[PDB]
């Protein structure tokens, strides 16, 4: 369930400055992490294949990316952060339920 759309570094790295990401840092032994898969998992099956998309859903595994996500100043799991080309990222903090979101995203991604 964690499998899905994770991201190795390069992936990351090159993806930030390609378009939109909300990515999610994670730890396997996380658990609020565990209870978000499935939900991130759904707001990434919708976003990451729509065709001319403006944003995508990934996730970094911090045990696999321990050097991603010092580098991303990664303090507590899961740490949420939307991405945007150019512009500087920004942390979400707030219910992690699928509308909540979803909304969140689409309202930060056109300011």
């Amino acid at each position: 369930h964690m499998s899905k759309h994770l991201y190795t570094a390069d992936m990351f790295t090159h993806g930030i400055q390609s378009a939109a990401h909300f990515v999610m840092f994670f730890a396997p032994w996380c658990g609020h992490c565990q209870r978000l898969q499935p939900t991130w998992n759904d707001l990434g099956d919708k976003y990451n294949s729509m065709e001319d998309a403006k944003v995508y859903v990934a996730k970094v595994d911090c045990t696999a990316h321990s050097d991603v996500c010092s580098a991303q100043g990664v303090r507590g799991y899961p740490t949420l952060k939307l991405f945007k080309p150019g512009q500087e990222a920004v942390k979400y903090q707030g219910p992690r339920d699928f509308q909540t979101l979803e909304n969140w995203m689409l309202q930060t991604l056109n300011e």
